[PDB]
């Protein structure tokens, strides 16, 4: 009980106290999206920031080229203050790489460029409802939301050009003007800000309370329960737990399908429980293959959940080298597959939407920008799911132990010497079910050692994030 | 800043689970006081509980009378299940002990007599409108809040036969009456709760926000401000405090006055500062000589605060010991000073009203039963006032250094032994000034070591109190 409570956590989000009133003495760089400059907070934004700031205008994706008309500015206009992108407005798929959106593609290669450049002013990357926060906020862009994941890889990649990130309220007035120009000009430490309309909200890790026993208000198991990924290692034992909780019919999605390792013994493991089994060979980002799945369920079992759990985490690379193509690759079965599975699913009243997310979504890991970027669109997708009434939970797991990506020794090592541990599948999946009992939006669940992870963590660069944390305060005493 | 922070901490109220739908197996003991059993909520649970359950008249405060009565009761009728107490509906102060409400002399005495004559069964004490739990909710009787000041210390010192505090919604319907015959049956490990429209909540303690400045919009000090028992140690620092950041006039009061030990000399403190000194010798408990003080006000510096800093802790005792008279002497400063203040000043717009409370109304002290209920009376008046839209806060202090009641060093290795650290002045009134910037009701402010406290704690006892901070938790553990 108390072992699996120990496992959960949470993101809130506090208020932080309000600051100057004075905008930055030097000058900002603006950077915009020529074809998404339209919306109305880029304009209240461009407002605030004054006539005085720079221009530059990122057209395409040509990391050269940017670096070029980069170090041409700097030249001719001299240092900048900081540099604030607006590049989030960007929302539509990239016309080459159709898991990513324009304007995460092009806020890496901003990264990029302003590196190769030399323009060390720090970045601050700005979205308007990509993060939920304070009580009753409503996450209306999931897109803008995985740019909060690269961002903060990026703050731990380059922590010393790094400035954050800051989501903006629906009307930029000029209370929250002031909040944005004086961030600008001194943060206080903090790196994830929400501005809205009572205040300024700082991003918070902390302690899920533990559950309440007999207090579970699940609905039961029945049915038929899609398990994507659900031949690999976690959705296996996923697989396994929900015939055992009273699934009818699991279909277990993979690119491999029935010719994935081990799932002729899967198959046989599930027939034994009195459940059926179908196994099918496709990609989850492909969204007719899924409406044929969906479509050719039994009368008798309908869908009641969905369990996502199909992910790659390899191919990834650090922020100054990654390609669009391989941001691509790792945006697929998560951003991709996961909104064709709320879109084909809105109207089925689903008991159950379980996106399975990292805790490199959470706090971020350094080389994994695009892995972060894709497991922070399924937090996102969650909050977003819960404000138009349908059921969502976006679980980040930590390092799992025994199944799964993490059971490579020199990957387990790694972890272990950041302080992240290799949960047993029981106790993992135990405190998945308190998740679900209740009805949670978005935890993470992990086995932490906080006395290594925390001084790791903070190497270069403080984290307001972990100050909620009484372990990770402690260890840095 | 962040130090200051974490000292503050405050009540919250969670939801818990459901209960079960069968009534006790055993008979219920229920427990009237016969000329206050008239309420609407004591008749809806005298109904709930059926007719098989067995009544006992507490009429007067003899405790030998009711010790045999209970006796004679146990001999005839067997064992009970548990003793349902309503004698909190005695609202009406004790004929002979003034500043003593009659339910609350009969809770003590009952509680004595049942130990007397040895019925074991757990003891509940049920309240309407005691606490204030869930958003909006009205604590409509602060007098019966001070029950549970008494309450969680005789959970402390025989926490083999307490069952714990209820606080009913205005209407014991059908739901209402379930959940309360459910949580006599089982509690779950509960034992501080409030039934609602809603579901069952209980109390919880967490760590504090963090500080925002002029969140709460606090009006600054200015014209005149009263600090009763401003003669001792707390109260002459909060004098000096409030004299630093403007005050015009400070009128201290103790019943010594300027006979007080130091008050010379804390008058040539203030006084140095510019600020106008009045002292006056005046039982706070006195409502003549408290309105003829309010009265001679200059119009050129009228009331603006009242800080009640009035208060004794000496001659308390056991539960099994305690005398109405001793509660009487320490009830006096406390339920009697504040309610003739709150009465007094209720139409003078006041810019603040805080009430010094200790940590012994927040969780119990073992030994401190009259000390605990008195203080709890000020947190929950605290609550009553912001529902009929006045400002109020009750500040519940661990310990002082320096300068007060806790400076005797047997006193505070006991303290320090049991993890209620010492406060240095400084941070102790910094952490106020966060309190009352942020316009909060209730707070503790106290330094603890939880790895000591937890386990001393909850050695006897389970506390789901605590359950929520997670310093607690990790002690535990
Ligand atoms: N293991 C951990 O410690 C851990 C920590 C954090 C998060 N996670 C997340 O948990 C989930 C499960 O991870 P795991 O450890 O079970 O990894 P795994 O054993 O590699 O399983 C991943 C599954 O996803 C499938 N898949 C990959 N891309 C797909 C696509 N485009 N369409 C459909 N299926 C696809 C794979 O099969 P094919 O290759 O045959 O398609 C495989 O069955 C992943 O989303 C991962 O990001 C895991
Ligand atoms: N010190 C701590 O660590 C701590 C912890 C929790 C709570 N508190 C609370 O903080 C407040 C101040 O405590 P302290 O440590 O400053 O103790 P203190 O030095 O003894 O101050 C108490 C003051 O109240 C006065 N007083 C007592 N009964 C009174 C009455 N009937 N009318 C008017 N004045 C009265 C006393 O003077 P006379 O005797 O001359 O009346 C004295 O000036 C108290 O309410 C106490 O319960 C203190
Ligand atoms: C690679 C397989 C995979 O799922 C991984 C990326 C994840 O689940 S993330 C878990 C690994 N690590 C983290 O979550 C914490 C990263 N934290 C760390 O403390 C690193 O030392 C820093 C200093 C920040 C450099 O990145
Ligand atoms: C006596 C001066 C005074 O103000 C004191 C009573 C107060 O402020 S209350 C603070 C002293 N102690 C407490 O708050 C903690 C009580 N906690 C404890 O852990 C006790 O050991 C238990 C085991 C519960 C028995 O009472």
């Amino acid at each position: 009980g108390s072992h699996m409570d120990a496992l959960r956590y949470h993101i809130e989000w506090n208020r932080v106290a309000e600051p100057g009133t004075a905008r930055p003495a030097g000058r900002l760089l603006a950077v915009i999206s020529p074809d998404h400059a339209g919306a109305p907070w880029v304009t209240a934004v461009l407002d605030a920031l004054g006539p005085d700031t720079v221009r530059f205008e990122a057209k395409g994706t040509d990391r050269a080229a940017w670096a070029a008309q980069l170090a041409q500015l700097r030249e001719d206009e001299g240092e900048f203050h900081a540099v604030v992108s607006l590049l989030a407005a960007a929302e539509a798929l990239h016309t080459d790489h159709g898991s990513v959106p324009l304007g995460l593609a092009q806020t890496l290669l901003l990264a990029q460029a302003l590196g190769d450049a030399g323009l060390t002013a720090p970045l601050w990357c700005l979205t308007r409802g990509g993060v939920a926060a304070g009580r009753g906020d409503v996450l209306s862009s999931p897109v803008q939301g995985a740019l909060w994941g690269l961002g903060r890889v990026i703050g731990l990649e380059h922590p010393d050009r790094w400035g954050g990130l800051i989501d903006l309220p629906e009307t930029v007035d000029t209370r929250a003007a002031a909040r944005l120009t004086g961030l600008l000009a001194d943060a206080g430490g903090e790196d994830q800000l929400a501005i809205r309309g009572s205040g300024v909200l700082a991003r918070r890790l902390a302690h899920a309370a533990p559950a309440v026993p007999g207090s579970g208000k699940r609905p039961p198991v029945h049915g038929s329960v899609l398990v994507t990924g659900g031949t690999g290692g976690i959705g296996g034992r996923v697989a396994r737990r929900l015939a055992e909780q009273g699934a009818a019919h699991l279909v277990l999605t993979s690119r491999r399908g029935a010719d994935a390792p081990g799932a002729a013994e899967l198959r046989a493991e599930l027939e034994q429980l009195g459940v059926r089994v179908t196994i099918a060979a496709c990609d989850a980002a492909d969204r007719e293959a899924l409406a044929a799945l969906l479509a050719e369920l039994p009368e008798d079992a309908p869908l009641t959940a969905v369990f996502h759990s199909a992910g790659v985490a390899h191919d990834d690379a650090p922020v100054a080298d990654l390609t669009l193509g391989q941001l691509d690759a790792l945006m697929r079965a998560k951003l991709t597959a996961a909104r064709h599975l709320h879109e084909l699913t809105a109207d089925l009243d689903l008991d159950a939407f379980v996106l399975f997310s990292s805790t490199a979504a959470v706090w971020g890991s350094g080389g994994h920008p695009g892995y972060a970027a894709a497991n922070a669109y399924l937090d996102a997708l969650a909050e977003h799911r819960r404000s138009l009434g349908l059921t969502a939970s976006s679980v980040a797991w930590g390092t799992w132990g025994e199944v799964g990506m993490a059971t490579d020794p020199e990957v387990h090592d790694r972890l272990v010497r950041q302080g992240v541990l290799a949960m047993e599948p029981e106790h993992a999946l135990g405190a998945l079910d308190q998740m679900l009992e209740n009805d949670d939006t978005a935890a993470a669940i992990t086995l932490m050692d906080w006395e290594m992870f925390a001084p790791a963590f903070t190497a270069n660069r403080p984290s307001a994030l972990l100050s909620t944390v009484p372990e990770a305060v402690s260890a840095l005493s």
